[PDB]
Protein backbone atom coordinates (compact mmCIF):
# COMPACT_ATOMS: atom_id res chain seq x y z
CA UNK A 1 0.00 0.00 0.00
CA UNK A 2 3.36 2.36 0.30
CA UNK A 3 3.81 1.79 -3.28
CA UNK A 4 -0.47 2.93 -3.65
CA UNK A 5 0.13 5.96 -1.55
CA UNK A 6 3.31 6.56 -3.59
CA UNK A 7 0.80 6.38 -7.03
CA UNK A 8 -1.82 8.53 -5.32
CA UNK A 9 0.58 11.61 -4.25
CA UNK A 10 1.74 11.46 -7.92
CA UNK A 11 -1.13 11.82 -9.41
CA UNK A 12 -2.92 14.25 -6.81
CA UNK A 13 0.19 16.88 -7.41
CA UNK A 14 -0.17 16.42 -11.14
CA UNK A 15 -3.79 17.31 -10.80
CA UNK A 16 -2.95 20.12 -8.54
CA UNK A 17 -4.71 19.19 -5.58
CA UNK A 18 -1.59 17.72 -3.48
CA UNK A 19 1.87 18.69 -2.49
CA UNK A 20 4.95 17.68 -4.17
CA UNK A 21 5.62 14.09 -3.92
CA UNK A 22 8.80 13.24 -1.04
CA UNK A 23 12.33 12.55 -2.06
CA UNK A 24 13.38 9.07 -1.87
CA UNK A 25 17.22 8.46 -3.27
CA UNK A 26 20.06 9.80 -4.74
CA UNK A 27 19.35 8.62 -8.43
CA UNK A 28 18.05 11.98 -8.66
CA UNK A 29 21.94 13.10 -9.53
CA UNK A 30 22.21 10.48 -11.89
CA UNK A 31 22.78 12.02 -15.73
CA UNK A 32 20.47 10.09 -17.00
CA UNK A 33 17.69 10.18 -14.51
CA UNK A 34 14.94 12.91 -14.42
CA UNK A 35 12.82 12.43 -10.42
CA UNK A 36 9.03 13.40 -10.52
CA UNK A 37 10.51 15.60 -7.89
CA UNK A 38 12.21 17.41 -10.55
CA UNK A 39 9.11 18.42 -12.39
CA UNK A 40 7.91 22.31 -11.81
CA UNK A 41 4.66 23.27 -13.71
CA UNK A 42 4.99 26.49 -15.64
CA UNK A 43 1.73 28.40 -17.34
CA UNK A 44 2.07 29.30 -20.29
CA UNK A 45 -1.43 30.83 -22.31
CA UNK A 46 -3.29 29.63 -20.09
CA UNK A 47 -2.06 26.30 -19.66
CA UNK A 48 0.12 24.27 -17.40
CA UNK A 49 2.92 22.42 -18.20
CA UNK A 50 5.70 20.51 -17.26
CA UNK A 51 8.71 18.54 -18.52
CA UNK A 52 11.29 16.42 -17.50
CA UNK A 53 14.87 17.22 -17.74
CA UNK A 54 16.15 15.35 -21.10
CA UNK A 55 19.23 15.74 -22.90
CA UNK A 56 16.90 17.14 -25.86
CA UNK A 57 14.47 19.49 -23.78
CA UNK A 58 10.82 19.84 -23.91
CA UNK A 59 10.77 15.85 -25.17
CA UNK A 60 8.78 14.33 -22.47
CA UNK A 61 6.19 16.24 -19.86
CA UNK A 62 2.74 16.29 -18.87
CA UNK A 63 -0.16 19.39 -19.82
CA UNK A 64 -2.73 20.13 -16.78
CA UNK A 65 -5.86 21.87 -18.26
CA UNK A 66 -8.80 23.85 -15.77
CA UNK A 67 -12.32 22.71 -16.76
CA UNK A 68 -13.33 22.76 -19.73
CA UNK A 69 -10.57 24.13 -21.05
CA UNK A 70 -8.70 24.63 -24.27
CA UNK A 71 -5.69 24.56 -25.88
CA UNK A 72 -5.51 26.63 -28.91
CA UNK A 73 -4.41 25.33 -32.36
CA UNK A 74 -0.87 24.24 -32.51
CA UNK A 75 1.22 22.00 -35.62
CA UNK A 76 3.38 19.69 -35.26
CA UNK A 77 5.68 21.10 -37.54
CA UNK A 78 8.95 19.70 -36.64
CA UNK A 79 8.26 16.69 -34.20
CA UNK A 80 5.31 13.85 -34.30
CA UNK A 81 3.70 13.70 -30.87
CA UNK A 82 1.85 11.58 -28.82
CA UNK A 83 -0.56 12.82 -26.44
CA UNK A 84 -1.48 10.10 -23.74
CA UNK A 85 -4.43 10.55 -20.75
CA UNK A 86 -3.48 10.40 -17.56
CA UNK A 87 -5.92 11.77 -15.47
CA UNK A 88 -9.33 12.73 -17.09
CA UNK A 89 -10.77 12.97 -20.49
CA UNK A 90 -10.32 15.15 -23.52
CA UNK A 91 -11.64 16.10 -26.97
CA UNK A 92 -8.96 16.32 -29.64
CA UNK A 93 -9.67 17.83 -32.76
CA UNK A 94 -7.20 17.14 -36.22
CA UNK A 95 -6.43 17.89 -39.24
CA UNK A 96 -3.63 15.84 -41.13
CA UNK A 97 -1.69 17.69 -44.11
CA UNK A 98 -3.29 16.98 -47.61
CA UNK A 99 -6.69 16.26 -45.84
CA UNK A 100 -9.21 18.88 -45.71
CA UNK A 101 -12.16 16.99 -43.47
CA UNK A 102 -11.04 17.27 -39.43
CA UNK A 103 -11.38 14.34 -37.50
CA UNK A 104 -12.36 14.21 -33.91
CA UNK A 105 -11.32 12.21 -31.54
CA UNK A 106 -12.40 11.71 -27.56
CA UNK A 107 -10.10 10.09 -25.04
CA UNK A 108 -9.83 8.50 -21.62
CA UNK A 109 -7.26 7.54 -19.36
CA UNK A 110 -4.60 5.36 -21.05
CA UNK A 111 -6.09 6.13 -24.36
CA UNK A 112 -3.08 7.65 -26.96
CA UNK A 113 -3.22 10.01 -30.10
CA UNK A 114 -0.86 10.08 -32.54
CA UNK A 115 0.09 13.52 -34.34
CA UNK A 116 2.28 13.22 -37.51
CA UNK A 117 4.16 15.70 -38.53
CA UNK A 118 2.44 18.23 -39.85
CA UNK A 119 -1.00 17.89 -38.35
CA UNK A 120 -3.11 21.17 -37.02
CA UNK A 121 -4.27 20.37 -33.65
CA UNK A 122 -6.46 21.26 -30.95
CA UNK A 123 -7.26 20.09 -27.32
CA UNK A 124 -10.25 20.50 -24.94
CA UNK A 125 -10.63 19.48 -21.56
CA UNK A 126 -14.03 17.37 -22.10
CA UNK A 127 -15.16 17.44 -18.07
CA UNK A 128 -15.70 19.67 -15.32
CA UNK A 129 -12.33 18.64 -13.39
CA UNK A 130 -8.86 19.24 -13.70
CA UNK A 131 -7.63 16.54 -16.75
CA UNK A 132 -4.00 16.08 -17.09
CA UNK A 133 -2.13 14.74 -20.07
CA UNK A 134 1.34 13.51 -21.19
CA UNK A 135 3.03 14.95 -24.40
CA UNK A 136 5.69 12.65 -26.39
CA UNK A 137 8.05 13.95 -28.90
CA UNK A 138 9.49 12.71 -31.56
CA UNK B 1 -15.32 10.10 -8.81
CA UNK B 2 -16.34 8.58 -12.40
CA UNK B 3 -12.63 9.24 -13.81
CA UNK B 4 -10.75 8.37 -10.32
CA UNK B 5 -12.51 5.32 -11.04
CA UNK B 6 -11.83 5.13 -14.66
CA UNK B 7 -7.64 6.02 -13.55
CA UNK B 8 -8.25 3.07 -10.79
CA UNK B 9 -9.28 0.36 -13.44
CA UNK B 10 -6.95 1.18 -15.92
CA UNK B 11 -3.89 1.24 -13.18
CA UNK B 12 -5.37 -2.39 -11.43
CA UNK B 13 -5.58 -4.02 -15.13
CA UNK B 14 -1.92 -2.81 -15.98
CA UNK B 15 -0.69 -4.41 -12.70
CA UNK B 16 -2.74 -7.77 -13.75
CA UNK B 17 -5.08 -7.38 -10.79
CA UNK B 18 -8.55 -6.54 -12.68
CA UNK B 19 -10.28 -6.70 -15.67
CA UNK B 20 -9.84 -4.88 -18.99
CA UNK B 21 -11.56 -1.04 -18.54
CA UNK B 22 -14.65 -0.94 -20.65
CA UNK B 23 -15.55 0.73 -23.92
CA UNK B 24 -16.26 4.35 -23.98
CA UNK B 25 -16.30 5.90 -27.86
CA UNK B 26 -16.14 5.40 -30.88
CA UNK B 27 -12.84 7.39 -31.17
CA UNK B 28 -10.57 4.00 -30.79
CA UNK B 29 -11.49 3.17 -34.42
CA UNK B 30 -9.95 6.76 -35.86
CA UNK B 31 -6.36 6.21 -37.28
CA UNK B 32 -4.42 8.02 -35.19
CA UNK B 33 -6.29 6.72 -31.98
CA UNK B 34 -4.75 3.96 -29.66
CA UNK B 35 -6.99 3.50 -27.23
CA UNK B 36 -5.91 2.01 -24.04
CA UNK B 37 -8.57 -1.48 -24.52
CA UNK B 38 -6.33 -2.23 -27.19
CA UNK B 39 -3.83 -2.87 -25.20
CA UNK B 40 -3.26 -6.63 -24.94
CA UNK B 41 -0.61 -8.31 -22.73
CA UNK B 42 2.28 -11.17 -24.58
CA UNK B 43 5.06 -12.97 -22.11
CA UNK B 44 8.22 -12.65 -23.72
CA UNK B 45 11.30 -14.61 -22.04
CA UNK B 46 9.30 -14.14 -18.47
CA UNK B 47 8.45 -10.36 -18.63
CA UNK B 48 4.93 -9.32 -20.10
CA UNK B 49 4.72 -6.77 -23.04
CA UNK B 50 1.98 -4.69 -24.20
CA UNK B 51 2.32 -1.84 -27.16
CA UNK B 52 0.11 0.43 -28.24
CA UNK B 53 -0.35 0.54 -32.33
CA UNK B 54 1.29 3.30 -33.48
CA UNK B 55 2.65 3.53 -37.01
CA UNK B 56 5.96 2.81 -36.05
CA UNK B 57 5.16 -0.59 -33.97
CA UNK B 58 6.54 -1.26 -30.50
CA UNK B 59 7.74 2.84 -29.86
CA UNK B 60 4.86 3.22 -26.53
CA UNK B 61 3.98 0.46 -24.56
CA UNK B 62 4.34 -1.17 -20.75
CA UNK B 63 6.32 -3.58 -19.41
CA UNK B 64 4.75 -5.62 -16.37
CA UNK B 65 7.06 -7.24 -14.04
CA UNK B 66 6.76 -10.24 -11.29
CA UNK B 67 7.79 -9.66 -7.79
CA UNK B 68 11.73 -8.73 -7.44
CA UNK B 69 11.78 -10.27 -11.14
CA UNK B 70 14.82 -9.56 -13.43
CA UNK B 71 14.93 -8.44 -16.99
CA UNK B 72 18.16 -9.46 -18.76
CA UNK B 73 20.77 -7.26 -20.05
CA UNK B 74 19.41 -5.63 -23.21
CA UNK B 75 21.24 -2.84 -25.33
CA UNK B 76 19.72 0.19 -27.18
CA UNK B 77 21.49 -0.91 -30.38
CA UNK B 78 19.24 1.40 -32.46
CA UNK B 79 16.64 3.26 -30.73
CA UNK B 80 17.34 5.52 -27.83
CA UNK B 81 14.82 4.94 -24.99
CA UNK B 82 13.16 6.36 -21.73
CA UNK B 83 11.74 4.62 -18.96
CA UNK B 84 9.08 6.05 -16.90
CA UNK B 85 7.61 4.13 -13.56
CA UNK B 86 3.83 3.68 -13.95
CA UNK B 87 3.73 1.50 -10.64
CA UNK B 88 5.70 0.19 -8.14
CA UNK B 89 9.61 0.16 -7.89
CA UNK B 90 12.51 -0.25 -10.15
CA UNK B 91 16.53 -0.90 -9.90
CA UNK B 92 18.02 -0.30 -13.24
CA UNK B 93 21.87 -0.90 -13.84
CA UNK B 94 23.52 0.71 -16.82
CA UNK B 95 26.64 1.06 -18.82
CA UNK B 96 27.01 4.12 -21.14
CA UNK B 97 28.87 3.44 -24.72
CA UNK B 98 32.70 4.72 -24.13
CA UNK B 99 32.07 4.56 -20.10
CA UNK B 100 33.70 1.10 -18.02
CA UNK B 101 31.86 1.90 -15.12
CA UNK B 102 28.09 0.72 -14.40
CA UNK B 103 25.65 3.11 -13.01
CA UNK B 104 22.93 1.75 -10.65
CA UNK B 105 19.83 4.15 -10.61
CA UNK B 106 16.56 3.47 -8.38
CA UNK B 107 13.17 4.40 -9.70
CA UNK B 108 10.09 4.96 -7.71
CA UNK B 109 6.75 6.03 -9.77
CA UNK B 110 6.62 9.16 -12.14
CA UNK B 111 11.14 9.08 -12.16
CA UNK B 112 11.86 8.59 -15.51
CA UNK B 113 15.68 7.08 -16.77
CA UNK B 114 17.18 8.04 -20.47
CA UNK B 115 18.78 5.05 -22.21
CA UNK B 116 20.75 6.38 -25.20
CA UNK B 117 21.79 4.72 -28.22
CA UNK B 118 24.25 2.08 -27.56
CA UNK B 119 23.89 1.87 -23.54
CA UNK B 120 23.42 -1.99 -22.21
CA UNK B 121 21.33 -1.99 -19.02
CA UNK B 122 19.27 -3.98 -16.99
CA UNK B 123 16.30 -3.99 -15.12
CA UNK B 124 14.89 -5.69 -12.01
CA UNK B 125 11.84 -5.28 -10.14
CA UNK B 126 12.99 -3.72 -6.35
CA UNK B 127 9.64 -5.24 -4.38
CA UNK B 128 7.72 -8.08 -3.30
CA UNK B 129 4.63 -6.30 -5.85
CA UNK B 130 4.52 -6.12 -9.49
CA UNK B 131 5.87 -2.98 -10.71
CA UNK B 132 4.62 -1.49 -14.07
CA UNK B 133 7.32 0.46 -16.25
CA UNK B 134 6.25 2.72 -19.50
CA UNK B 135 8.58 2.11 -22.20
CA UNK B 136 9.11 5.17 -24.82
CA UNK B 137 11.33 4.68 -28.24
CA UNK B 138 12.65 7.45 -29.72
Amino acid sequence: DEQEEASTKLMQWLRGVGDAPPSASMSDENASVSSANELIFYQVDGIDYAFYNTKEKAMLGYMRFKPYQKRSMKQAKVHPLKLLVQFGEFNVETLAVGEEKEVHSVLRVGDMIEIDRGTRYSIQNAIDKVSVLMCIRS
